[PDB]
């Protein structure tokens, strides 16, 4: 029933970034822009002249309106503002204005800033605003989905991930006279050390409707694969700090290893901080898990959605595995930290589960089972006399937080230092 309003489609394919609307646009990659290895269409900008890509717009798509209504999507990763350097200091990230008309996607400490202004230098600007200051973030140091809209006889809108965040009113810019290209590039950025990663831009000439803009955010989520805490695709082999979001102000311990042991949920997480500058939980804490594969028969390292895995935990510097003897009394079953060779028979396997909703990007769930595959229950916790020990439940199974989890590596976009 439809058509096509996607008038540029930045996307990796067959070894380039290329345009994939019918216009073709050309692409400049600059000397010093990075790609992730394991997703190619995932692009690092640094604070450098040569970290740029330009894109050349077919007249036909250049801006030059009274009218026409249009959007933008694109997700970002913005690493934690770390100095004061970057209070008070706005610098663009993608340019197309032109002799002080178009528009703008710029960055500034806790804030991502659209900017229209016509030819008479008439100007708005759209702001999505997020703390540092802040026991855990959605937005800092994450992939955030962004997507612009403009309707040139009402408001320019702001959503970030799917949820509008700000609207302003544009119906008095006249003209907009927009560039002939598409700069993404730091811009003004005093911090030599900043970088910014983005995915997916896109360009579409309608103001997309809030159905579409979230069919756009489902779509390009890759519910397929799990994801890590920073929106990145999720591996097996990867030492990961484990968050519980029922709790995210405790962490994962161990109280002995072995049957008689157990894992258990402990806090506080105590505070990273700079003066004036971000006040965050610690994120680096507690006995890491590594993912191992089980039944998967693709050969990459990456966490598809429905995988059976085993989990191993982390205990100076040694791995054990994450199990239980379901027989126990209750439905809930205590979690252990095995010896690897003395497991035998106990309970093992985990169903790994992407759970995408309207919360907290980047949530999982594990669901333990049996050796006849029999679902044990999803992993959580149960506080037993005060102690909230680690569990598997058929419980959370029937109907929560307490079985959501999200998997934290090491990352210098978040700057902790960990304690060990």
């Amino acid at each position: 029933s439809h058509m096509d309003t996607s008038i540029l489609n930045l996307r990796y394919e067959s070894n380039h970034l290329i345009d994939l609307s019918r216009y073709a646009s050309k692409i400049n990659i600059g000397s010093k822009v990075n790609f992730d290895p394991i997703d190619k269409n995932q692009i690092q900008l640094f604070n450098l002249e040569s970290s740029k890509i330009e894109v050349i717009l077919k007249n036909a798509i250049v801006y030059n309106s009274m009218y026409e209504n249009f959007s933008t999507s694109f997700w970002i990763r913005i690493p934690k503002y770390f100095n004061s350097i970057s209070l008070n200091n706005e610098y663009t990230i993608i340019n197309c204005m032109e002799n002080n008309s178009g528009w703008k996607v710029s960055l500034n400490y806790g804030e991502i800033i659209w900017t229209l202004q016509d030819t008479q230098e008439i100007k708005q600007r759209v702001v999505f605003k997020y703390s540092q200051m802040i026991n855990i973030s959605d937005y800092i140091n994450r992939w955030i989905f962004v997507t612009i809209t403009n309707n040139r006889l009402n408001n320019s809108k702001i959503y970030i991930n799917g949820r509008l965040i700000d609207q302003k009113p544009i119906s008095n810019l006249g003209n907009i006279h927009a560039s002939n290209n598409i700069m993404f590039k730091l811009d003004g950025c005093r911090d030599t050390h900043r970088y910014i990663w983005i995915k997916y831009f896109n360009l579409f000439d309608k103001e997309l409707n809030e159905k579409e803009i979230k069919d756009l955010y489902d779509n390009q989520s890759n519910s397929g694969i799990l994801k890590d805490f920073w929106g990145d695709y999720l591996q097996y082999d990867k030492p990961y700090y484990m968050l519980n979001l029922y709790d995210p102000n405790k962490y994962v311990d161990v109280n002995n290893v072995g049957i008689r042991g157990y894992m258990y949920l402990k806090g506080p997480r105590g505070s990273v901080m700079t003066t004036n500058i971000y006040l965050n939980s610690s994120l680096y804490r507690g006995t890491k898990f590594i993912i191992k594969k089980y039944a998967s028969g693709n050969k990459d390292n990456i966490v598809r959605n429905n995988d059976r895995v085993y989990i191993n935990v982390v205990v100076k510097n040694k791995e054990y595995r994450l199990a239980t003897n379901a027989s126990q009394a209750g439905v809930e079953k205590i979690l252990s930290a095995l010896e690897i060779p003395d497991v035998g028979n106990l309970s093992q396997v985990v169903v790994m589960k992407s759970k995408n909703d309207q919360g907290i990007t980047n949530k999982c769930k594990m669901n333990l089972q049996d050796n006849n595959g029999n679902d044990i229950g999803f992993i959580g916790f149960k506080q037993f006399n005060n102690i909230a020990k680690l569990v598997a439940s058929n419980w959370y199974n029937r109907q929560t937080l307490g079985c959501s989890w999200e998997f934290i590596p090491v990352d210098d976009g978040w700057g902790e230092r960990p304690l060990q």
